[PDB]
């Protein structure tokens, strides 16, 4: 019951097995008042959620969500996304796909806004996302379309404004269920929890947190990486200087509205050089490294990832892929 | 100031700045707060661990919006007798006994949506839903009055609703006893939550009230006879933590089970009728506590002598039949 679960949380106790799932299921079946949703969200956040608990929450969401048709998602598909740099992750995603690694993203409007500004059709049913993945090499699951039952939880989150445990679930509830990815987490304390959740489902993932606060591999300083592979977690410090990347300023990597990001995307994929390109290349490589961690060395993998990412841009393959992505939505 | 700012601060486990709790409660009471914001605020403040300043701001806002009793109609030395709950039988009986001893009593409560304070009184034939003028007259003519919460705190209705929806106790559970609209300066105030009792006492202290905030070490929001009780003695803006043992005053230990509105009424009639037992003892104990608190208003009398006088007065109020008569007169007053 709610008094039971909420009571347990306000007493600063971890939940028993299944309780978080029950709570989430009530929320997802419209059997939860806004006050109950809000109380749970806040309490779960201030207690400090466990990997088990967050896993149960994402599990329920995925159990209710629209799936992609059987055998439409390649076994080695990847995600590139952050909890919240949507400009960097959107560009990295295009680059990774152009390098030949299938990419299936999942998001909402406020990084879907940027893709729409670029002329991409973001709101597609499972059948067409599958077609997009196969034919273009990339797909996007529009969260409101795939998680309609979450709308009540979505409204509460906007009403209270502040971040909660629910801010962690985006990368964990991709309806296409990619087994790999580059996952940004702005909250250092929670990044290890997310990595724990990915470890549980045996994903090959790099959970990343810039030491400057970015939910992305940064170039202004070092980054912390929770490398998830073989169901286990390794925590590393990462410095892109080891790969010849010059230090940049934080203000140089920041995003703007959909139109500004769209302009930045066209610039980078058009061959523009500077710190924005560098960050994109770096994060694209990270996703490729995660992809490699599925079927099997750290530095050689990175060096190869950086080559493939840079080439995907310089050959124009990334720019072409975007053009083909746009053209797909019209055909 | 905003909900994101305030809720963000609380979730970061920081105390609020001066005025923020007040701003939040004001929003809640002027209908400018979403149920989700209300619930988030109540839960977040609870898990952060509320301060006396913060709870004081909440109660302060509520009282600033409340309907007052008319000028010069509440005696200087009026007292409250109540618990946070979450012992209505005991506090109701204790209140009648205290009033019959000659200490003006003004209570504050609401009907229960499951049982509560007003329900016991209704079952006894008391008219609970009176306006300020009639509560004032009740207090003057009968020696006791009851402020029906919905009537005096109308703007609080949205907050009260959210309380029930989330179920679990929050800091909001402290506000009832802290927002008696007659603003009595003394009382016996029970708190079921041992952690928040000290906070309550701090709020009363800031007001320079003379109160015993009480928590039975068996969990009762009332002075118990089953074991010891923790009392936060509030007087002269100072809080003093004490442990109270009824055995020190000759009370035999009782079991918890020995302590429904129709059933509460029967228990009230029995005790006021002279029936001996653990229930009477508990009533006499808490009545005496209210009387000790009352004494702390004007005199700096010692702990022991004050209690012994309190116990004598409570017992006499029952044994002379004064308590029984006062209830009857209370019932007749409403029917007039
Ligand atoms: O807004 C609505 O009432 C609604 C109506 C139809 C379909 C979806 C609707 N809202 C949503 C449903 C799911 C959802 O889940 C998206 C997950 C949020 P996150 O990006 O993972 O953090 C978000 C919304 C929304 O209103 O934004
Ligand atoms: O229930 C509480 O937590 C509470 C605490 C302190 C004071 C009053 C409290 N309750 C209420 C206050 C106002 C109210 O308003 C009800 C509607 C009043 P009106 O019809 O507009 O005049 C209802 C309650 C309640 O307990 O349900």
């Amino acid at each position: 019951s709610w008094p039971q679960i909420l009571g347990r949380l306000t007493d600063n106790r971890d939940l028993a097995r299944g309780q978080a799932a029950w709570a989430m299921d009530q929320i997802m079946t419209g059997n939860a008042r806004p006050a109950q949703i809000a109380a749970f969200a806040v309490a779960m956040t201030m207690k400090a959620p466990t990997a088990d608990e967050v896993g149960e929450l994402a599990g329920v969401m995925l159990s209710h969500a629209h799936p992609l048709p059987a055998d439409t998602v390649p076994d080695d598909a990847v995600d590139v996304v952050g909890t919240g740099t949507v400009n960097l992750s959107t560009m990295a995603a295009i680059v990774v796909a152009a390098a030949g690694v299938p990419v299936v993203k999942h998001g909402n409007r406020a990084g879907a806004d940027t893709l729409e500004a670029l002329g991409v059709r973001i709101d597609l049913g499972p059948d067409l996302v599958a077609r997009s993945l196969a034919e273009v090499g990339i797909g996007f699951c529009f969260a409101p379309r795939f998680h309609p039952s979450y709308r009540h939880a979505a409204a509460v989150r906007r009403e209270i404004g502040v971040p909660t445990v629910f801010n962690l679930l985006g990368p964990l509830t991709n309806p296409a269920r990619p087994r790999a990815g580059l996952i940004g987490c702005a909250f250092a304390d929670l990044a290890e929890v997310m990595a724990g959740v990915f470890a549980a489902r045996r994903s090959s993932v790099l959970v990343v947190h810039g030491d400057d606060g970015l939910d992305e591999l940064t170039t202004t300083t070092t980054s912390t990486i929770w490398r998830v592979a073989a169901g286990s977690v390794d925590k590393l410090t990462f410095d892109p200087a080891g790969f010849g990347f010059a230090r940049a300023q934080l203000d140089q990597l920041a995003g703007g509205d959909a139109q500004a990001n769209a302009a930045a995307v066209r610039a980078v994929l058009g061959g523009a050089r500077g710190p924005v390109r560098d960050a994109v290349v770096l994060n694209a490589a990270g996703a490729i490294v995660a992809h490699a961690g599925l079927s099997s060395e750290w530095l050689p993998a990175w060096e190869e990832g950086l080559r493939r990412a840079s080439a995907a841009i310089d050959t124009g393959a990334a720019e072409q892929l975007l053009a083909r992505w746009v053209r797909f939505g019209r055909q």
